[PDB]
C-alpha cells in the first residue's frame, strides 16, 4: 500500500486515440495494448487481422481457451463491434503479479471501432456488470481480478496528457506519489457506469445558477474512454455563453465553440489567460458537504497536431452538447489523480502531479463548501 513503482508510467498513447496498457491472454502468453475505458464493462479484443490492427487475439494458440458458445453484438451511437464470448488467462505484465481467468469477447466484426493510426487492439471495461453486453451476468474484468485474487477492490488513474501521452493504472491500491494535496471523495451513485452528482457549476468563480438536476441530466460519468467534458445541452449552451462573455478580449467563430473548425494561433503565442477556468462541485461524503474541482484551458484546448492544411498551432474546443448526460473525460481527468474506490462506492479526485499548468493557475481541488439538497441534484424516472 501506498507506493506502487512498477505499475508507474504503465500508460501509454497519442493525442486523441486514448490511454492504453499492456495485458496479455491465453497460454502461452499473448500481449496486446489495451485502451483502459472506465465508460463500459466489456473485455473485448480484436481476434481478426483487421487491416488497422498491429496485432490480435488467436484463440488456436491457446491450450487455456475456453468457448462459451455464445455471440454479442454491441452497437455503439456512432460505430459497432461483434465477437465471440469466452474465457481465458489474463495477466498485466505492469500491473499485479497475478494471472486470472476473465471474460473475453473475441472481435470478429467491427465498424469505426478501431482507429487507423492507433497503437491498441482492444478494450478495458473497467465499470460494472449492469452495463455489460450481452447482460449482466458476463462478469467484467475487475470483478473477475477481485474474486480471484487478494488484490484490493480499487484502481486509480492518473492521465499526463500533452506526442505521446503517458500515464499511470495503479491496481489495487493509491501511489502518493502521483498526486499532491490531499484526495476528496464523491460516492458513486450507483454501480452501473461510475455515476457522480454535480452538485454546482462556476466559470471563473461564476456560478451558471441553473437547477442542478439539469447538470446531471439525465447522469453524470467519469469516463476514461472520452476525450471531451461534454455537457447536458443547455448546461453546455449556458457554459459556452459564459466562457463567451470571460473570453472577449479576442473574438472567435461561432462554429469553433461548437467543435466545427479550429483555432490557430503562432507557436508559443497562445493566450491562455484570456480563458477562464471551469470548475464542477461534486456531491461529498458528508449531508451538506461539497468540494470543487478546477479544471484550466490546458485541459479543454486539446492541440491537434495533425493538421496539414496550417502549419501553426491549432486547438479543438473539447466542450460539447451531450444527450446521454455529463462525461467526465480526459479532459477533466488529466487535470487529476483519480481514485475509483470501489470497496467503498466512492470516487477521490486529488491534483495530478503531472497535469499541464502555466505560472499563473493550476488545477485544483478544494473543500469542504456548504451546499443544500444536493441528493435533488440527481436525476430520476
Ligand atoms: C466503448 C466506448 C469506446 C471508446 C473509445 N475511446 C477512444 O477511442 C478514446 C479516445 C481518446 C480518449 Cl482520451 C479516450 N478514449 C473507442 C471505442 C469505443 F467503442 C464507446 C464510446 S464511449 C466509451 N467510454 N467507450
Ligand atoms: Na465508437
Amino acid at each position: 500500500r501506498g507506493s506502487f513503482v512498477e505499475m508507474v508510467d504503465n500508460l501509454r498513447g497519442k493525442s486523441g486515440q486514448g490511454y492504453y496498457v499492456e495485458m496479455t491472454v491465453g497460454s502461452p502468453p499473448q500481449t496486446l495494448n489495451i485502451l483502459v475505458d472506465t465508460g463500459s464493462s466489456n473485455f473485448a479484443v480484436g481476434a481478426a487481422p483487421h487491416p488497422f490492427l498491429h496485432r490480435y487475439y488467436q484463440r488456436q494458440l491457446s491450450s487455456t481457451y475456453r468457448d462459451l458458445r455464445k455471440g454479442v453484438y454491441v452497437p455503439y451511437t456512432q460505430g459497432k463491434w461483434e465477437g465471440e464470448l469466452g474465457t481465458d488467462l489474463v495477466s498485466i505484465p505492469h500491473g499485479p503479479n497475478v494471472t486470472v481467468r476473465a471474460n473475453i469477447a473475441a472481435i470478429t466484426e467491427s465498424d469505426k471501432f478501431f482507429i487507423n493510426g492507433s497503437n491498441w487492439e482492444g478494450i478495458l471495461g473497467l465499470a460494472y456488470a449492469e452495463i455489460a453486453r450481452p447482460d449482466d451476468s458476463l462478469e467484467p474484468f475487475f470483478d473477475s481480478l477481485v474474486k480471484q485474487t487478494h488484490v484490493p477492490n480499487l484502481f486509480s488513474l492518473q492521465l499526463c496528457g500533452a506526442a505521446s501521452v503517458g500515464g499511470s493504472m495503479i491496481i489495487g491500491g493509491i501511489d502518493h506519489s502521483l498526486y499532491t494535496g490531499s484526495l476528496w471523495y464523491t460516492p458513486i451513485r450507483r454501480e452501473w457506469y461510475y455515476e457522480v452528482i454535480i452538485v454546482r457549476v462556476e466559470i471563473n468563480g461564476q456560478d451558471l445558477k441553473m437547477d442542478c438536476k439539469e447538470y446531471n441530466y439525465d447522469k453524470s460519468i467519469v469516463d476514461s474512454g472520452t476525450t471531451n467534458l461534454r455537457l447536458p445541452k443547455k448546461v453546455f449552451e449556458a457554459a459556452v455563453k459564459s466562457i463567451k462573455a470571460a473570453s472577449s478580449t479576442e473574438k472567435f467563430p461561432d462554429g469553433f465553440w461548437l467543435g466545427e473548425q479550429l483555432v490557430c494561433w503562432q507557436a508559443g503565442t497562445t493566450p491562455w489567460n484570456i480563458f477562464p477556468v471551469i470548475s464542477l462541485y461534486l456531491m461529498g461524503e458528508v449531508t451538506n458537504q461539497s468540494f470543487r474541482i478546477t479544471i484550466l484551458p490546458q485541459q479543454y484546448l486539446r492541440p491537434v497536431e495533425d493538421v496539414a492544411t496550417s502549419q501553426d498551432d491549432c486547438y479543438k474546443f473539447a466542450i460539447s452538447q451531450s444527450s446521454t448526460g455529463t462525461v467526465m473525460g480526459a479532459v477533466i481527468m488529466e487535470g487529476f489523480y483519480v481514485v475509483f474506490d470501489r470497496a467503498r462506492k466512492r470516487i477521490g479526485f486529488a491534483v495530478s502531479a503531472c497535469h499541464v499548468h502555466d505560472e499563473f493557475r493550476t488545477a485544483a481541488v478544494e473543500g469542504p463548501f456548504v451546499t443544500l439538497d444536493m441528493e435533488d441534484c440527481g436525476y430520476n424516472i
